[PDB]
RNA sequence: GCUAAACCUAGCCCCAAACCCACUCCACCUUACUACCAGCAACCUUAGCCAAACCAUUUACAUAAAGUAUAGGCGAUAGAAAUUGUGGCGCAAUAGAUAUAGUACCGCAAGGGAAAGAUGAAAAAUUAUAACCAAGCAUAAUAUAGCAAGGACUAACCCCUAUACCUUCUGCAUAAUGAAUUAACUAGAAAUAACUUUGCAAGGAGAGCCAAAGCUAAGACCCCCGAAACCAGACGAGCUACCUAAGAACAGCUAAGAGCACACCCGUCUAUGUAGCAAAAUAGUGGGAAGAUUUAUAGGUAGAGGCGACAAACCUACCGAGCCUGGUGAUAGCUGGUUGUCCAAGAUAGAAUCUUAGUUCAACUUUAAAUUUGCCCACAGAACCAAAUCCCCUUGUAAAUUUAACUGUUAGUCCAAAGAGGAACAGCUCUUUGGACACUAGGAAAAAACCUUGUAGAGAGAGUAAAAAAUUUAACACCCAUAGUAGGCCUAAAAGCAGCCACCAAUUAAGAAAGCGUUCAAGCUCAACACCAAAAAUCCCAAACAUAUAACUGAACUCCUCACACCCAAUUGGACCAAUCUAUCACCCUAUAGAAGAACUAAUGUUAGUAUAAGUAACAUGAAAACAUUCUCCUCCGCAUAAGCCUGCGUCAGA
RNA sequence: GCUCAUAAGGAAAGGUUAAAAAAAGUAAAAGGAACUCGGCAAAUCUUACCCCGCCUGUUUACCAAAAACAUCACCUCUAGCAUCACCAGUAUUAGAGGCACCGCCUGCCCAGUGACACAUGUUUAACGGCCGCGGUUAACCGUGCAAAGGUAGCAUAAUCACUUGUUCCUUAAAUAGGGACCUGUAUGAAUGGCUCCACGAGGGUUCAGCUGUCUCUUACUUUUAACCAGUGAAAUUGACCUGCCCGUGAAGAGGCGGGCAUAACACAGCAAGACGAGAAGACCCUAUGGAGCUUUAAUUUAUUAAUGCAAACAGUAACCUGCAUUAAAAAUUUCGGUUGGGGCGACCUCGGAGCAGAACCCAACCUCCGAGCAGUACAUGCUAAGACUUCACCAGUCAAAGCGAACCUCAAUUGAUCCAAUAACUUGACCAACGGAACAAGUUACCCUAGGGAUAACAGCGCAAUCCUAUUCUAGAGUCCAUAUCAACAAUAGGGUUUACGACCUCGAUGUUGGAUCAGGACAUCCCGAUGGUGCAGCCGCUAUUAAAGGUUCGUUUGUUCAACGAUUAAAGUCCUACGUGAUCUGAGUUCAGACCGGAGUAAUCCAGGUCGGUUUCUAUCUACUUUAUUCCUCCCUGUACGAAAGGACAAGAGAAAUAAGGCCUACUUCACAAAGCGCCUUCCCCCGUAAAUGAUAUCAUCUCAACUUAGAUACCCACACCCAAGAACAGGGUU
RNA sequence: CUGGCGGUGCUUCAUAUCCCUCUAGAGGAGCCUGUUCUGUAAUCGAUAAACCCCGAUCAACCUCACCACCUCUUGCUCAGCCUA
RNA sequence: CCAUGAGGUGGCAAGAAAUGGGCUACAUUUUCUACCCCAGAAACGAUAGCCCUUAUGAAAUAAGGGUCGAAGGUGGAUUUAGCAGUAAACUAAGAGUAGAGUGCUUAGUUGAACAGGGCCCUGAAGCGCGUACACACCGCCCGUCACCCUCCUCAAGUAUACUUCAAA
């Protein structure tokens, strides 16, 4: 028995816990986590923050909801301007977005006094 | 009825209170119980087990301050002061002091250690109580068969049923340990904190301690036996190893640490013995037997040591270092056990750990309480490189979150699917989804895991779920033969089959040839025409019928008369209760509260008697006789003494 | 100290019979070691060898008595001296060591450790070591390195498998014994190499004699056994009203599911089972439980002696005490975890890919890819609503804003407490055993204790990777000729007999292989019986089926079943029986303590290396048991059938020999009023596997898993008391 | 006994000789010149005094009698023979 | 014996590898100029190609005429002859090449040291010693392992033949 024991060491990892806190429907708050995972999965749309790992946290109190929009990403880029054009005419990429729709206001115009 | 069973009084523990004893007569440090004569003696840091999961520094010897400061591989722990101020809710011969006594017994020695008895006013009462109560036997031996019991039965057996208890482990009669019963003893002492009820309240408690509803007081909770092993000093060279002083022994024969061979020293081998003669024996063959020889007496060498012709052997039957005392009831992830009745809830994803036989957290589970949403939920929502899954209103329901507690689980096995390594094998090792087993019920033969089925009782009632293996392959249409010829290439040769080509076509109507056999041709058929699965070793294993009408039998499942808390491992929450003492009327034996040395089918548990092999193993005493005496055999044995014992086979009376 | 057998000293037989088994003695018809690993009890009395040890002597009282231990002889080192020994001694004297007398010898090396301050070197008869690559089965060439590179010598060793060596004998067989070869690569010199005078309870062979060890055992006395009288234990027991076969069952059933059986107890033997009975298995494993031994493992020098300093006095311009170093040996401790049993190999932290495919989720002695970092600012500044969170905690991750300036990328990429530096921001780990004791090694076969088949060595159990047996298409051979016969590549069925594989009860015990008596069963049958084919002219042969009623040798070696060989008969078959049977036996060694040989190891100890020897208990309780034809040789068949010659048979009858069983002492022996064999008599029935009349499905043909015919139980029996050929008692026969 | 030989003894000579003194050149690179011969169809004889600035006083062919290609029996020679 | 011969075109004339010799020049009177012996400075070498192939010719090796006008670095033992027209320097004709240079025969000019001492190396002559040598020191030669091989001695246990028996 040689070269072929155990020599492939290492594969003692634990789960991270990387996916979805609040389903859609959810009444979120402003600044919960609504998921966390690598690789842009559900790319930042109204309402919704971006920290340093690639996750999103909601910024306003509203229900969360997912749609599909069309992905116009920032000419900074390199790579996604040249996966575009890559692109025929016709073509569309339409990227999974993230939405908070707010349910309370800004504020109320309340009395305070009469002079 | 033999054997048995009980008596309770002598004495023990606690403090409450004083501080105790001690030479008539001789004798006692030499060899202790010895009338008698010329020689140093004293003061010493205790260690160690154990806990930090090892272990070195470390670990204990009135109230409040205060378990504070402070010290501490700053971790396990240790921890001050100033200030303050004359009886038993005991024991009653396995209990109580070990005690009738520190008695024999082990013993050369330090050292360890028990029981004696049972009526009373007269035992200078003759004469016995009332038999009854466990274990072993008699009155009284068994009569098919099989966990010693049930339904029964007019009856004992005969009929059907069911695989001893406890502990472990996923799993049990298992052939895994425990066990012969009986009587006695024998194993949960409490903690910061928490729950319930009393009393007062922003205060209570009989200074001190706590205060954004608190404190006080009571009730309720933390097991036993079991090593190897260390420290300090006694006791141990009377046997073994060595040394010292003075003594003893060694026939004879052949002839010098010579040879054979008495006594004598040790035992290389056989056989018997193996609870024997002996906790190391009996015969010869064995080596020596004027010398490194054996031994009588006394003294010296004692464990971190002595000794040692090294066997790391011996030092009082067991010496890789003898026993005792006090630390040690040492410790111990480890074996074993952990006592009366009944009801209810009650099975876990994983991580860390000098760690996977152990511990903590998490998770499961239990108790009391405040809150409201707990599960299947429907449109929809949830990624570029198949069963599925998350949220989910109405809808079935009544379950879920938290607070304060704390023990218990945290080694699993099998089945259906995805699998992972192995051999697309293992009652093979590990996960994901569901079920079962650790929890009874009816079956597949005896089954954990397979099918059906759970809320617990009776009735000599009714209706149902699961539920009984089937099945025998082999013929065959079997009438019948001219020729252009030996076509051509190679083949001396294959012409029809060593190899290739086209494969025509005359027979009236069909192969330049589909097989067989020829070196090669010779011969025999065919295409077509004319009726045509079992075998392995103790002996195979339920009797058994193909022919009376599809439906029956079949649970602890459902129903029928009553009332229902009365079928889980560990754990938890509750209602009762055998015995004793105490305070209360009782008083032919019971009630209210205070206490547990408060409740035995087991811990190769201890004491006392008795079954079991068992009347089996072991065993002796030479013969005749007038018990005067005589006869047969053996002898390396016998005489006195140093060492050692103390009256230990003579008489008198009874055993 | 005495005569050691006599003037001393004693009674081996409680009484009857002599069942079975064992022991102590007497003899034995032919052999004298041929059963046996061994010449191991009893008798002869004895011849020649090898290894080792100088010979005597001692060792593990209590399993090993030696090939070990010690020295008469040689050699190394230390000491210049007197009052307790060493010493009332003096260098030829003593103390501490290595080897083994005597003979031939002690060849080389201080790189490394120790001892000598020896002015820098000595010491190896101290610890230890004496080499490699290519060449006309090798000298000598080219060389590399150090200390030399094994000199002499001995040889298959007590010397790692090769090993049962080669080689010639000693016998019928020789892994037993011995004559020579280095090739012993790990032999080789006072860790001593070789021969030899005498010797060995030391360990292995052998020539002429020897015995019951066996071939094949028998008769007698005693011990001893049974009954009648007496007393009188222990190991052990859950209760037993206790059978057998098949299968299951925490995996070997007297109590379970189905069948066979079963009147009651008692003695006389039994050791197959009740995983039988005495010891918390001694072999394997766990223990942050121990102890012995060894230092260069982690620490302290308590103690001894010498060193430098201080007080301590004499000199000038010599004893104690305290502080640190040195050698000795002393004082405490440990020897981390995983391993489909333990060591060995490898691993110990973190990230990703598939298992884990669509919120999270899960396993690495399952297969892989990477990291203890890498590049610019220093607003990488100070504050703070709400969240995720590696399944716990400690530890980690995102963030509206608020003040202050604007007009980071990456995937793991790391480090807790205490402690230390620091006036103080701040910093300190290959603690990798990475949730991390402040620093601790090797062995125990001299081991102890608490436990574990949670976890091993033998079994049982399940698998069938390996093998064997049969079949399926023929690939290929077999002179034409696949299928008389052999048989590749594959599949289908049976095996748990070999090697493993899994650890499911059995480590508070299942005693381990051969070899002895005894054998039970299965046929994948070696032979005796019957058939088909054949490369069958016959025997000798081959193949396939049935038949297990029977048989299955004598010996030489190595402990080993297996393993080689000599001669037999027709054959010297396989497998299971807990590698059948140790409560029937055996010790050869396999698990032990001591020693030796070569090696590993600075040392203690070990080679799963080789041998010298190594206490084997049981008093029976229960179940169960304890009396009914086989072959070979010979004679008429004989040289027959068969050819080309050699060669050479079928059946039947008869004589004799053995096998196993049933009997006897009159001849022969052990011997005597008996019994036994070596001596003598008897032993008898076919076995299902084939070949044939007659005809249909299938008017042919055709043996019948269509109808019908051929080779196709006899034996013993069932009316008090004395002796016995009957018997342990009981019981039986005779008693004219 | 003759001779050879001697790091063999003694004595006498060497007059560019053997040294004690002195001259131009080789021991530094290119053309010509040779040799053993790898190219090849290609003489190469001597290959330490006795062989190479020897046929060289010269390798475009003539030197070259060596083969790639053709030649002949009278072979200019009563041949060539440079084939040993 | 119908060539191993020579005759008709071609070729070898560059160095796998080793190398002597003739010329070019390795520098300060090298290379340049005047006085036909009245002085200095940079401190110089087409060595070969290409055509006319010169010298000829069927066909061209140092070339007479057009392209290298630079670059090398007196070297250590040893070596050649030279006692004076010698060592060393400065110029021409030509045997022979049809064909020639830097070679060779001849014809010319300038012109050293020491010209003295010894066998220490070498050669010669006279006396003499030794000789295992004689195709004569390039000799004989001694001892290391042996094949086709010729023999012997020792050797523990073995197999065969043989003397002694009775002279008791
Ligand atoms: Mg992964
Ligand atoms: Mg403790
Ligand atoms: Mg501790
Ligand atoms: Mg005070
Ligand atoms: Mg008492
Ligand atoms: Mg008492
Ligand atoms: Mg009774
Ligand atoms: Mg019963
Ligand atoms: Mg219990
Ligand atoms: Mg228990
Ligand atoms: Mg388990
Ligand atoms: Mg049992
Ligand atoms: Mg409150
Ligand atoms: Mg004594
Ligand atoms: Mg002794
Ligand atoms: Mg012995
Ligand atoms: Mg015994
Ligand atoms: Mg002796
Ligand atoms: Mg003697
Ligand atoms: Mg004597
Ligand atoms: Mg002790
Ligand atoms: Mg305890
Ligand atoms: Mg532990
Ligand atoms: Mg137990
Ligand atoms: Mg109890
Ligand atoms: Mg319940
Ligand atoms: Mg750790
Ligand atoms: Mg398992
Ligand atoms: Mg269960
Ligand atoms: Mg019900
Ligand atoms: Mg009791
Ligand atoms: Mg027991
Ligand atoms: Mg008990
Ligand atoms: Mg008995
Ligand atoms: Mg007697
Ligand atoms: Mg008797
Ligand atoms: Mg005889
Ligand atoms: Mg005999
Ligand atoms: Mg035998
Ligand atoms: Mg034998
Ligand atoms: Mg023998
Ligand atoms: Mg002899
Ligand atoms: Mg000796
Ligand atoms: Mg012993
Ligand atoms: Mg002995
Ligand atoms: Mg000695
Ligand atoms: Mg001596
Ligand atoms: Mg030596
Ligand atoms: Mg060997
Ligand atoms: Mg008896
Ligand atoms: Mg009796
Ligand atoms: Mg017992
Ligand atoms: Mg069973
Ligand atoms: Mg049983
Ligand atoms: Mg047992
Ligand atoms: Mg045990
Ligand atoms: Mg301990
Ligand atoms: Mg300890
Ligand atoms: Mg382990
Ligand atoms: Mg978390
Ligand atoms: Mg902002
Ligand atoms: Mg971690
Ligand atoms: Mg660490
Ligand atoms: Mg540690
Ligand atoms: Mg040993
Ligand atoms: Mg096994
Ligand atoms: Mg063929
Ligand atoms: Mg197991
Ligand atoms: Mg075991
Ligand atoms: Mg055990
Ligand atoms: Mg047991
Ligand atoms: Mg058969
Ligand atoms: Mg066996
Ligand atoms: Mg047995
Ligand atoms: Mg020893
Ligand atoms: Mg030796
Ligand atoms: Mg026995
Ligand atoms: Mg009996
Ligand atoms: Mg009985
Ligand atoms: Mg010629």
């Amino acid at each position: 028995k040689s070269g072929g024991s155990s020599k492939n060491l290492g594969g003692k990892s634990s789960g991270r816990r990387q996916g979805i806190k609040k389903m859609e429907g959810h009444y979120v708050h402003a600044g919960n986590i609504i998921a966390t995972q690598r690789h842009f999965r559900w790319h930042p749309g109204a309402h919704v923050g971006v920290g340093k790992n690639k996750c999103l946290y909601a910024l306003e109190e509203g229900i969360v909801r997912y749609t599909k929009e069309v992905y116009v990403p920032h000419p900074r880029n390199t790579e996604a301007v040249d996966l575009i054009t890559r692109l025929p005419k016709g073509a569309v990429l339409y990227k999974t977005f993230v939405h908070v729709v707010p349910a309370k206001p800004e504020g109320t115009f309340k009395l305070v006094a009469m002079l």
